């Protein structure tokens, strides 16, 4: 029994894999803070904190400290990390925990040092950082040890990360701040402007999951929220076609990010990718029809990973075990 862990520190969700056990934590990357005196104290982390989004009293806030793929608040991020690490600790396990944390290509030296330090402050004896797209690829079952290039497109909350890998190494990587959050935000903007209804970010995510799609059909759901002009609560019906229209902008931006990456690919790797095509991972890959949109605009085969939300955690878990 071990306390060694591998951590997917996502913009929206954090997952921990524990050596010998598998994925033992999967919670929103959210911290709720309460004002006391002039100080902010940690009130909740993870599942409860996300439920507080859009629902806080004045003396509280709920924050996503990694929301845009950068560390927005080092102290809150460190509190989040230490909370999750402490939550999975097994008193029956060995000490001197080794901790692997997945790092997106664009993370800065300052951010990497901060994550290292948070892990040490949580009781880690050793901290290893591994490249996140390597983790995503391994978790998606890509044979990244082969010479032939593989492309992974990882659509998360706050970012989409594209990488080309070969022989166990990253050859190209690019990050854009378009992903699941931009999709939610487009649905929010759509509801405001077309239906005069103000909706919360959690409701927007629910709409995206239930009726969202990258391609117009159709079916309909009830959407409740705040009236734009007068403020009274009310509800409207929204269809798949409407949701498609809402999501078209961020979908197009994701497709463009994939095109930009492809365009940077040198000849031999382009040949490789022309054969194998593109692997989608991340929760954004669950958007109905996104694979088809990418295929259509690139002319390349597009596959959706098995269990796209868990690919990175599964991948670094594999690395942890070996
Ligand atoms: N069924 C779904 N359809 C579309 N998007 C989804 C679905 N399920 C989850 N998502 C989105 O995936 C994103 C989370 O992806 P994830 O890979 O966990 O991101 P991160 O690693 O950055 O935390 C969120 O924007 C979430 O709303
Ligand atoms: N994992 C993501 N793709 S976004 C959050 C994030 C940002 C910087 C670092 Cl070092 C880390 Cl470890 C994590
Ligand atoms: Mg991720």
């Amino acid at each position: 029994i071990s306390n060694d862990i591998a951590i997917d520190l996502g913009t929206a969700n954090t997952l921990i894999y524990q050596k010998g056990k598998g994925i033992v934590l999967n919670e929103p990357s959210v911290v709720a803070l309460r004002n006391v005196g002039g100080r902010k104290v940690v009130h909740a982390v993870g599942i409860e904190a996300k439920q507080m989004l859009g629902r806080t009293p004045g003396h509280m806030e709920a924050i996503r400290p990694m929301r845009d793929g950068v560390i927005a608040d080092f102290e809150v991020a460190e509190e989040m990390i230490k909370y999750f690490i402490r939550k999975v600790h097994n008193r029956k396990g060995s000490g001197n925990p080794k901790v692997i944390v997945c790092v997106p290509s664009g993370a800065t030296a300052v951010e990497r040092r901060a994550i290292n330090d948070s892990c040490l402050n949580a009781g880690a004896r050793r901290v290893g950082l591994i490249d996140e797209p390597m983790a995503a690829a391994i978790g998606a079952g890509l044979p990244i040890h082969e010479p032939t290039g593989s492309m992974v497109v990882d659509i998360g909350g706050g970012t989409t990360e594209v990488a080309v890998l070969s022989l166990s190494g990253i050859v190209y990587s690019r990050s854009v701040r378009v992903g699941g959050d931009k999709m939610d935000e487009a649905i929010i903007s759509y509801m405001r402007r077309h239906h005069n209804l103000l909706i919360g970010e959690t409701t927007a995510e629910r709409i995206k999951k239930e009726i969202g799609t990258a391609r117009a059909p159709g079916l309909s759901i009830d959407v409740k929220g705040r009236d734009l002009m007068q403020g009274v609560p009310r509800e409207v019906r929204i269809s798949e076609k409407q949701a498609a229209d809402a999501l078209a902008e961020p979908v197009g931006q994701i497709v463009e990010a994939v095109k930009v990456a492809l365009e940077a690919t040198p000849p031999e790797l382009a040949s490789d990718i022309a054969d194998k095509g593109i692997m989608l991972t991340g929760g954004g890959a669950l958007l109905r029809g996104l694979d088809a949109e990418i295929r259509d605009h690139t002319g390349l085969p597009v596959t959706v990973a098995d269990d796209p939300l868990s690919c990175v955690a599964l991948g670094c878990g594999k690395v942890l075990e070996h």
